[PDB]
């Protein structure tokens, strides 16, 4: 037993991470295949961040002002192209530690882990969560842009965020490996003011059956709820509706745990209602919602 | 800025993930030159725990009756000795993708790494740390026992860890790379109650440095106190004593908020008197402590 906040190993993801300079500018990219991917804002100089006109920069940029880096071996850069936000480098060299890959634009509420790297070279992962107003909570400084966010399905990396922009709340925004924004975020510094951040609910639920699976019994009550009782408590507490689609996602976790969807549903209406009083669910004073119900089963089954 | 419990990248440590079985029992082992390191309980079955004389169960033991699987590939055993509570599987062959280690026995209120593992395979890295009562809270199920805790010194792997045991009250015990338990836990299926877990005072107020870098300064007040009158308070609340070589560890993070160590003692100490009145710091509604001085800085300054 044990819950924690757990993240993919990141070892198949590091065999990828390089270094791309442009200008006084350098930042993290994606080599996969003969391409590396970064965001396309390595070409801006600290000005051109506050009204960009990438089409224009990108005009004076050649194949040879990038300078990309694998380790401390020079990569050669043969063609560059700007798709959304990302530009694809090709470069002369397939990575020969290319892993079996996907690019997956995931859904609000989905989870995933962040390597953040600074010069090509990554420093730590962790877990992450798209919010329902599309940032992340993440951890990245400057040298961190480039940084990637993937799944791992057996071995296949999904790759699915890449890092580009700090916001004024703190949180981050970024794009899909096909440099689309998640959100309405654009790379340009400009204030963009997140929207309000709500509840990811089906998240809480799955982390309070991985609560029950795990001991912490105290929260459970002898009551029960309907979904659109539910839905009135979960919407004051700016909670995300919960669906028959999410009541049968946690069907692994209610049939585990013996305890119906909507008996949780219950316990978490009074744990919204009435706080936590002092106690703590798998070590935390808040209801956590970064552990999608996915998460959850495999962390309490076995998968690998 | 952002913050996160951050786990050092798992890819070395992932080419030294292999599988040990030992009649019907697998679990996993650490694959450093031409040894394998694994817990010693591999040799047990369920009933031989309750009361194990590892040396007499290892008499009935040779060298081919330890399976070692890197991968998919089987590994000959040449060789298999006993050193503490872990087991050295001499093997034909040394494991290519060794990296630069050592072997360190950590200070209680140091974090590593964990790369959970099942069958050889890692599922999941997260950060943990070594409570003051020798146990830490990680998330392990059966199959996980010999995954590794380790810390990453640029490109040195420090193994510190190795997982052997899940205590009553849910948290777990494991030794040093050495096979010396960490605290005074046996392996024994047998009750062993852990001591009072006490709060990584130092590890708090790094933590409330980086809350103070991140942005988030509520809890920052008028105050100021005394080392022997944070400590009065401190003991109270189960807290660790505070040192002058604490301050000292700080210093970095007392340097670039410009908020003295006492200062931030101060705020510490009205934190546990008044508690957190339904605000949050990092996301957090309680006083975290899983983050060294040393994590703070190294998060809130580049290092990779
Ligand atoms: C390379 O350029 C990057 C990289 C990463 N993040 C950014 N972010 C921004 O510029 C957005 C921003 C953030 C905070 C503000 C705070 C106050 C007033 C405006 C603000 C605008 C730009
Ligand atoms: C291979 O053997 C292993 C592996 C991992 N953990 C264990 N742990 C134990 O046996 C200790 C334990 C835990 C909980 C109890 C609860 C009640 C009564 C006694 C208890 C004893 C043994």
């Amino acid at each position: 037993s044990g819950f924690r906040k757990m993240a993919f190993p990141s070892g198949k993801v590091e065999g990828c991470m390089v270094q791309v300079t442009c200008g006084t500018t350098t930042l993290n990219g994606l080599w996969l295949d003969d391409v590396v991917y970064c965001p396309r804002h390595v070409i801006c100089t600290s000005e051109d961040m506050l009204n960009p006109n990438y089409e224009d920069l990108l005009i004076r940029k050649s194949n040879h002002n990038f300078l990309v880096q694998a380790g401390n071996v020079q990569l050669r850069v043969i063609g560059h192209s700007m798709q959304n936000c990302v530009l694809k480098l090709k470069v002369d060299t397939a990575n020969p530690k290319t892993p079996k890959y996907k690019f997956v634009r995931i859904q609000p509420g989905q989870t995933f882990s962040v390597l953040a790297c600074y010069n090509g070279s990554p420093s730590g992962v962790y877990q992450c969560a798209m919010r329902p107003n599309f940032t992340i909570k993440g951890s990245f400084l400057n040298g961190s842009c480039g940084s990637v966010g993937f799944n791992i399905d057996y071995d296949c990396v999904s790759f699915c965020y890449m890092h580009h922009m700090e916001l004024p709340t703190g949180v981050h925004a970024g794009t899909d490996l096909e440099g689309n924004f998640y959100g309405p975020f654009v790379d340009r510094q400009t204030a963009q003011a997140a929207g309000t951040d709500t509840t990811i609910t089906v998240n809480v639920l799955a982390w309070l059956y991985a609560a029950v699976i795990n001991g912490d019994r105290w929260f459970l009550n002898r009551f029960t709820t309907t979904l659109n009782d539910f839905n009135l408590v979960a919407m004051k507490y700016n909670y995300e509706p919960l669906t028959q689609d999410h009541v049968d996602i946690l069907g692994p976790l209610s049939a585990q745990t013996g305890i119906a969807v909507l008996d949780m549903c219950a316990s978490l209406k009074e744990l919204l209602q009435n706080g936590m009083n002092g106690r703590t669910i798998l070590g935390s004073a808040l209801l956590e919602d970064e552990f999608t119900p996915f998460d959850v089963v495999r962390q309490c089954s076995g998968v690998t």
